Order: structure tokens, then C-alpha cells, then sequence
């Protein structure tokens, strides 16, 4: 029946074991010695996992049918709601999503640059003329800032900024687990006092900009604006979950992912030239200060290289879902109720679709190239489909505007090697040893 | 088909955020609503619960047949071995359990009273003539004093008794879950290193002592010299699994079932003052130094009074196996791979079996009550048949020395209401009011 179930359990627990200590290695596992299909075993639980763009496909094009979102992140539930967003019935996930869509396409990045390039700049003053960094530590808070600036405005960001951070680490660590009586952890008590108390902060900043509005409106005006396209309005409970969702989807990730991307460019010199020359011509000396998304928009080589390390370190190292219904599958049969993965980190390095798989090579993604690597679904580092990140174009233009304004002002060289840990971060510590230009 | 379902589900999550909350008031309304057979939804898995003496005869008889122990803790075998005592094959598993029993049995007792009474009079000096003291934090400690003295002799308590009592916290950590990407807590790394950490300091006191010999031999010399019926040698390996398995089952049991007692005794001046008495007609005045094991046998009232706590408060709350095939019982089928439990917390309490189950009376349990409430497999706080808790002579004995000599030293009232939470411990802080008598 099942897909072909990878070797080397453990008894009783599996393969979740090895999971827990080296997750990709394991899923590289399964791809070398099973293929594009194969079972591993979590504590007797059957998990499929589908590789390559045929089954990526599958993958998103099936989910809210044949496959379930909300058991991947059941607790979701807790820290939103039960009928919020993607947990939503499919009416009301789409009238949601439709008030999302319309800030995040990516058209709409001019609206963020500003807020980007300035707390960047923030992040240069910070670290003076000299001196070492560790990249999670020192770009999650500006992440954070740059979240807080943009979606809540300048004002909220002076005001209640502090407040605010100390209450999401609280608020993200509600996906807790247990022990063996089901007791539980502390997490899930912290988050649930911090959702309340985001909330109440929340609440209030709509009550004072509905009293006192800012004009011309920035997102968080237009925001607690908002109507459905029907006309309807908008709960404020909704606009509160949105924001935070926003925060939430996009702190962690982006993090991870910009310290991957730098590391990528600081262990390829040449390619990190290409991308100062890019730079230079663009924007000309000075400590980029003048970036606009105008420039942003032409910088097509930072793009590759925003591309590549997406396929070379996708902090989304795995997805997953649950069948709705058996799904027949090439002669394997998923059984309902069994979890369903997709794999970038594979998936991404599977030389039948990118050659030379674990080179660092931005121009295979670009379209001049005649072996260029972009079919569709293949890389899926955020996803797609209907459920495709929402924050993908806004991830892109923040990591590309950081990226940016460190390489116009600094030197830069990686002090250590970089190693390993949904998601997929360089191990701390990850420093930058830094020089001004 | 199924157990009837317990009602009040949540969407997805059923009742498990119910159960997170307040794990004995789900599974009451069980009891009240549905029965002795209902079903629990934890996030679409069915949890079958059992309740009263014939389930729980079924249950404990049942246990390594139709019902497996493993996948209530399946990271028991992280923390200890696949091979290793309820984890092992049948015949391993006998064999190691016969190295355990003859050192357990209540006969047995004799040999650890002394310590128990030393480390019970140390608390007394270190409380002094009067103050306040918060249970669960000032017992937890000398339960492990106890244990440590008493498993591994009092050279190894002094010496390296600081350094053991940190690493068995981390090491305790091991049964630890996971966030959305299948990403680990923190707490398996340490109690791996924790692990290892423990294991080369017995295995060092293992020689020490092997070198140089304790004669007339104590618990541990008599454990590391000990073979298997057969006459084959137990590996070291197993020795030290035995002796760790042994401090971490009595570590946290009985310091929250021992403050549920004083708890118990001091909310009930009354059967605490029959207490009194017992223990002054045994001891006379003075600190209770002079308490032995035969004076301990003797005390009969105290004997009444511990079951009764076990009865109103098992800190084993619920009890958890997974079924090795499909169960029909009365009418229902436990499918295979499906959680059953029993809730010695809720079947303490049925009013068919304990006639008014919310009251404190001891004598319930006296054989010279005609009203006696002591059929067999009724009071289940420490398991039943082959699987029933090694150490319950041990920790009944150890709670009856703890009482005795703080009863026999010191008035105390209780200063906060009591507060719940596998684990049932008074909420922090409960706390005791002391005066020197
Ligand atoms: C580099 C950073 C990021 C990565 C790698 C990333 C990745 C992903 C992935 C893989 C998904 C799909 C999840 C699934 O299929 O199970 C997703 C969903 C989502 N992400 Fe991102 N994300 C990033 C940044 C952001 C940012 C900055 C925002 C918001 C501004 C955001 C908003 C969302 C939302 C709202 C969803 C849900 C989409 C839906 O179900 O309709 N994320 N993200
Ligand atoms: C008041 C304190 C304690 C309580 C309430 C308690 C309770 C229990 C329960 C309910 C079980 C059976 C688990 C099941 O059926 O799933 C058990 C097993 C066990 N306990 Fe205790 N325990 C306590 C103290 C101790 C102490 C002090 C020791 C050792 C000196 C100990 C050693 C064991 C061992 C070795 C097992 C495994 C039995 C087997 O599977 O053969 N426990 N305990």
C-alpha cells in the first residue's frame, strides 16, 4: 500500500528521533535511497513526503480538498481563532485574504521601502564604525522593527515598540508540546497572556487613530478602514488577528532567511561583487541612504541571489498537511488522516531539476541563461498556490533593502562556519566580523 | 462503534485545550455525563478512558497483551534504553524486575528507615523553631536527599550529592514536544548531556566502590554485586539505568503525594490530632529520632491516612497504555493504535465504590469498618498487577517518616488554599505556617 517507507528506524519511535537531531539529513535520506516518494515513521505515525514540482504541485493545488492546513498547526487555533484566515471556512478565509492581497502584491512594495531603508539605516548606526555581529540576534529585531514601523505606524513603534517585542517572543512560543501525563509546558500560558494583553495594546491604537486619523493613511490607518469587498465591515478582532498574523508569519522567517542569504554572499565573494557593482551603478557611493524602490526593482542580480539562497537554505525546510481523504498516488495509497510533506530543502537540490545542485549559482534563475532552472513549482521556498505566502514580495523587498544598505557601508567577512537549526536557521553563533567603507 | 464521546468539543482541537487546562475536571465530566467507558477527543485522536475496579483489573491485567506500556512515555528510551526493564522483552524485563523486587518489598523496608528519619530531622534543623515553608519546593528536595542517601550511600551523597541533584533536573526535562516544523525544544539536548553526564559518575562510583567495598553491604553495594536468577552477571549498564530509573520514579511522585498529605492532615485537625496520638503513644516526647521501622509497622492510623490522600489526591491522575489490537468492551470497540487510559483521580471519587467520595475519612479503609471501602483494584494511585509502582512500600514509608517527624516537631497551618497541577501537585505556592512544639 503505503509509500515506500525509508530504513533505519529506531523501535518504537521511527525515524523521529534522527528527525529531532538532523532533520534535512533525513529527508535527504529518503530522497537518495527512495525517491520522490517515501514514508517515514514518527512514533508509528506514517508521514508522506512528496518531492519535485510535479508533487509540489499536487501538493498546493490539493490543499483545502484532498489535503487539511490546520493540522499542521493545530494551536494556530489558540493564538488567532478558529474561524481566522486559512482555519477559516473557505468563504470566509478568501474575504480575509482579500484584504491582505491588495498591500502585499508586488506592486504595493513602494509603500514599505521608506520604513526599510530607514530602520536599516538604524541597523548601520547601531553597529558604529567597527565590530562584530551574530546575524539572528542582531537582524531579528530589526525584522521586528521594520514589522512594527510599517504595520502600526512611526508613532506606535516609539511609543509602545518595547511593550510590543517583549509581548510577541511570549505570544510565538504558543506551539507548545507536552509530557507524558499531557501535562504542559509553561509556553502556552505565557502566549496566552501575551495574546491578551497584544490585543488590549492593539485595540486601543485602533480606538486612537479611528479618533485622531492620519492623513494620508498609512497601512494601519487604511487597515482599520477596511470594508469586505461586499461592503461589510471589518470586526476589529479580525483586523487585530491580521496584523499580528502578519507579524507573527513574517518575524522568524525573514530573520533566518536574510542571515542565509548574507552568509551566502559573504562565503561567495565574486558574486557579492557583481552585486556592489549592481549597487553602485544604481544608487553611487554614499551609505545608501537614497535607495528607492525604483532602484530596488532594477536590482535584478540581487534578485538571483535572494532566489538562490532560497533554494540553497529555504528557512521553510518542510510543509505539511493532513489527507482529507485517501489519496491514491503512482501505486501508493495515502491513508486519511496520514500527514502529507512537502520538502524544500530537498526538493530544491534534486539535480534532475538544478543541476550541480549544491553550488551557489544565482544565474540559473536568470532567464537569459539558456540552462535556467524555473519551472514552475520548483521553487517553493514560500510555497504557492492559493496559500502562497502572502508576505513573499515583502520578505524579497526587506531583504534585499537590508542586504543593500550593509553592503554599501560595510566590509564584511563570516567568523564561522555555519551550520544547521518549518524552520531552518544558522546555528548561533553566526558573527560577521564588520569594517566600515 | 466507539466509547461514547465525551460532548463540548472543540472545533479540531476536541477536548484537549479542556484537558490543558484542568485535566480531572474533563475527565469527571466524563464520569458524570457518559460513565465508566467514555471517549476523549485529543485533536481528532480518540483517548478511551476507563473507570472503577473491573476496568482497571482489565487494564492492569491486560497491560503487555492487549494494551501497551511504551507509547504512554516512548521517550522513556532516550532517557533509559530500548532494552531497558517495562521498555524490554518479556523475559528481560522479569529478570530486571527481579533484581528490583527483593530490595522493594515491604519486608524490605527496614533497611531504609534510618535514612529516611536522618534526612527527615535534617529538614527539621534547616526549618528551625518557627517560619513558613512552600511544600512541593522545600520536600522535593529531601525526597532526593533520601533517595541519593539511601540508593547510593551517604559518601556519594556528601561528596557528589550537588552536582548529581542538577543534572538529574535536565536529565528529568527528556520528555520534552515539539513546535510546528517538527523543531525541538530546548530540553532534549540537556537531558541527553544530563544523561551521559550521570551515567559516567555512577559508573565511577561502580568501581570506587567495587575497589573498596562497604561491608556489611549497603544498598548499593549489595546492587552492584548483585546477578541475574540464572547466575549470569547484570551489566553495569543495567545497574545504572536501575538506579537512575528508581530516584526519577520516586522523585517528583513523592513530594507532590507527601504535600497532598500534610495538605490532607492540615485542613483536618481532627484525624491529625489521632495522628498525634499515635505517634506519642509509639515515641513518647522528643524530636522523633527514635522513630524505627518497628515502630513505623505499628502505626496504623497513619497507614489509613496516606491511603486516604492517595485516594482524594493520586498525583498519578491518569494512567495511559495503547491498544496492541481492537478491544470490544461492553458493547464498544477500542480500535488498534488508540490511546486507553484509566483516571485514578475520577475513579477515587465514584460514589458506587468510596460512599461519600468528596470527604475525608480515613477510616473508610479500616478492615474493622463495616462500611470498609477496600475492594481489590479500587485505590490504584500506584498501578496494579506485574506493572504496579516498584518503590509503593518505599514511598509510603518515606512519606509516613516525613509526617511523623514534622507532626512530632512542629504545629503547622496551612497558610493558601489548595490548587491543582500523570502529574497532580498543590499549586505554588502552598505554603505552611510552622511553630516548634
Ligand atoms: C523570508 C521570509 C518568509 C518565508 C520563507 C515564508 C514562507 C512561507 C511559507 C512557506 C508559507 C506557506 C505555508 C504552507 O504552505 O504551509 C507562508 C505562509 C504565509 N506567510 Fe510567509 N514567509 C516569509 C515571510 C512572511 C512575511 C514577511 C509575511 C507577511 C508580511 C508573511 C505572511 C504569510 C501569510 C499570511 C501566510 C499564510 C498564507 C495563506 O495560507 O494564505 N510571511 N509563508
Ligand atoms: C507516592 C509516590 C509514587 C506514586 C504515586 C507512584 C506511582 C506509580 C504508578 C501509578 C506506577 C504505574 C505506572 C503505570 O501503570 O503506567 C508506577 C510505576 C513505577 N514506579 Fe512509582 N510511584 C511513586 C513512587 C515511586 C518510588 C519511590 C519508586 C522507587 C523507589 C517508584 C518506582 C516505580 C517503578 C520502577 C515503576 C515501574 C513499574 C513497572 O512497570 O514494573 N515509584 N509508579
Amino acid at each position: 500500500n503505503g509509500f515506500p517507507l525509508l530504513d533505519g528506524g529506531a523501535p518504537l519511535l521511527g525515524h523521529i528521533a534522527q528527525f529531532f537531531r538532523d532533520p534535512v539529513s533525513v529527508l535527504k535520506r529518503g530522497y537518495k535511497t527512495r525517491g520522490k516518494m517515501f514514508a517515514m515513521n514518527f512514533m508509528g505515525q506514517r508521514m508522506n513526503v512528496m518531492l519535485g514540482p510535479e508533487h509540489n504541485r499536487f501538493f498546493f493545488e490539493e490543499t483545502d480538498k484532498l489535503l487539511s492546513i490546520r493540522e499542521s498547526m493545530p494551536f494556530f487555533l489558540k493564538m488567532f481563532s478558529p474561524d481566522f484566515y486559512s482555519f477559516a471556512e473557505m468563504d470566509e478565509y478568501l474575504r480575509q485574504r482579500s484584504i491582505i492581497m491588495p498591500r502585499f502584491k508586488a506592486a504595493s512594495m513602494k509603500q514599505y521601502v521608506p520604513v526599510m531603508v530607514e530602520e536599516s539605516l538604524n541597523l548601520v548606526e547601531q553597529l558604529g564604525d567597527e565590530g562584530e555581529f551574530d546575524l539572528i540576534p542582531t537582524l531579528g529585531p530589526i525584522v521586528m522593527d521594520i514589522a512594527a514601523h510599517s504595520f502600526m505606524g512611526r508613532e506606535f513603534h516609539e511609543k509602545l515598540g518595547h511593550e510590543f517585542f517583549d509581548l510577541f517572543r511570549d505570544f510565538s512560543g504558543g506551539m507548545e508540546i507536552v509530557l507524558p501525563l499531557w501535562l504542559p509546558t509553561p509556553k502556552m500560558l505565557k502566549s496566552q497572556a501575551a495574546k491578551k494583553k497584544l490585543h488590549t495594546i492593539l485595540q486601543s491604537w485602533i480606538e486612537k487613530r479611528r479618533a485622531a486619523p492620519l492623513d494620508p493613511p498609512d497601512f494601519f490607518q487604511t487597515m482599520i478602514e477596511t470594508k469586505y469587498p461586499d461592503g461589510r465591515p471589518v470586526p476589529d478582532e479580525i483586523i487585530r488577528h491580521l496584523i499580528l498574523l502578519l507579524v507573527w508569519a513574517g518575524h522568524e522567517t525573514t530573520a533566518g532567511q536574510v542571515s542565509w542569504a548574507l552568509a551566502d554572499l559573504l562565503q561567495h565573494p565574486a558574486y557579492a561583487q557583481v552585486l556592489r557593482d549592481e549597487i553602485t551603478g544604481l544608487l553611487g557611493g554614499g551609505d545608501g541612504g537614497n535607495l528607492s524602490w525604483e532602484h530596488a526593482i532594477a536590482m535584478e542580480k540581487m534578485d538571483l541571489a535572494l532566489r538562490e539562497t532560497e533554494r540553497l537554505h529555504p528557512v521553510a525546510y518542510m510543509l505539511s498537511r493532513k489527507a482529507n481523504a485517501d489519496i491514491v498516488r503512482e501505486g501508493y495509497t495515502i491513508r486519511k488522516g496520514e500527514f502529507v510533506l512537502l520538502a524544500p530543502s530537498v526538493s530544491h537540490r534534486m539535480e534532475e531539476t538544478f543541476p550541480n545542485p549544491d553550488a551557489y549559482d544565482p544565474e540559473r534563475f536568470n532567464p537569459a541563461n539558456p540552462n535556467a532552472q524555473t519551472t514552475s513549482n520548483s521553487l517553493i521556498g514560500f510555497g504557492g498556490g492559493v496559500h502562497r505566502c502572502a508576505g513573499v514580495n515583502f520578505a524579497r523587498m526587506e531583504m534585499k533593502a537590508l542586504l543593500v544598505i550593509l553592503l554599501q557601508n560595510f566590509d564584511m567577512e563570516l567568523m564561522d562556519e555555519v551550520k544547521p537549526i518549518s524552520t531552518y536557521w544558522p546555528a548561533q553563533p553566526c558573527r560577521v566580523r564588520y569594517k566600515r567603507r
